[PDB]
Order: structure tokens, then C-alpha cells, then sequence
């Protein structure tokens, strides 16, 4: 998918991909 937070805004591949980074964003 694709990130769109802070200043992190990384690259998002697939939804695994996908919470296992924006998790951080949410906590
Ligand atoms: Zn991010």
C-alpha cells in the first residue's frame, strides 16, 4: 500500500506489510 504519517511516510507492499509497519503510527 503506502505510508502517509510523521515524517515516516514509507512504502506499504501488501496489508501483512501493511499493519506490520503503520503499526507504529498506532502503537
Ligand atoms: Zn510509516
Amino acid at each position: 500500500f503506502q505510508c502517509t504519517f510523521v515524517c515516516c511516510g514509507k512504502r506499504f507492499s501488501l496489508d501483512f506489510n501493511l499493519k506490520t509497519h503503520v503499526k507504529i503510527h498506532t502503537g
